[PDB]
């Protein structure tokens, strides 16, 4: 009796959890491996043999649901999240608060912004999405650093190699090494939204118990532990 879980980078701490105690109180491993929401998709459409997807955004679930690798009729919002700009732990930077009118640049002073890159990992996209509507894309896309996943983009702030990253509500949570500093008005962005689905031909009893699980009360307590919103 074992499961695999393909989750977003974002889903690591949260996952690793809601595993070591559905062991505990089912006896049955979970293993998850964790990536760019992109990157999973995509070994899920080669033929990876993921029994369940968690995806950080619908895009992807989308993508993997349009190649025939998802058993769809399974496919529901599991988690919302916020999207937020972090900076270092150390940094002298306090709260402030996102609009149109926030001058970039001058928080920035001559460092980049850490992002998933735009191209394809969802916090990437999602903040692209907010930069474009606060009108300030054009400013920030020679700008960036970006990273293979979410957690990459943090990890750039936690190192000081950029003063300022955009990443989830829910990272800066499990990162001692970085604090949040503004949240983006939801009315910027497409809701974070994470799909989950069964992998095609892996809709069985043993994981079906995990899917179900995910939405008990237990993986509920965990997922709001990690500052994950409940669907």
């Amino acid at each position: 009796g074992k499961i695999t879980v393909f989750a977003a980078c974002s889903l690591t701490n949260a996952m690793q959890d809601i595993a070591t105690q559905f062991k505990k109180e089912k006896g049955v491993d979970v293993v998850s491996s964790f990536a760019s929401s992109s990157t999973l998709a995509r070994q899920i459409e080669a033929g990876a043999p993921a029994d369940l997807f968690i995806s950080a955004d619908q895009k992807w679930m989308d993508y993997a649901v349009d190649k025939k690798a998802i058993d769809t009729a399974t496919r529901q919002t599991l988690l919302g999240n916020s999207l937020v700009v972090v900076a270092p732990k150390a940094s002298v930077q306090k709260d402030f608060t996102i609009d149109s009118k926030t001058n970039w640049t001058s928080l920035l002073n001559g460092g980049r912004l850490a992002v998933g890159d735009p191209e394809h990992v969802p916090a990437g996209i999602y903040a692209k999405e907010a930069l474009q509507k606060l009108g300030a894309w054009d400013t920030l896309s020679p700008k960036l650093a970006p990273a293979e996943d979410v957690c990459g983009a943090l990890a750039l702030v936690e190192r000081n190699e950029a003063p300022l990253g955009i990443v989830y509500g829910s990272d800066a949570v499990a990162s001692k090494g970085v604090k949040v500093v503004a949240t983006f008005p939801e009315d910027s962005h497409k809701k974070v939204e994470y799909p989950v689905a069964v992998v095609e031909g892996h809709n069985n009893a043993t994981v079906k118990a995990f899917y179900d699980y995910l939405k008990g009360p237990q993986a509920a307590e965990i997922f709001k532990r990690y500052g994950f919103t409940i669907k």
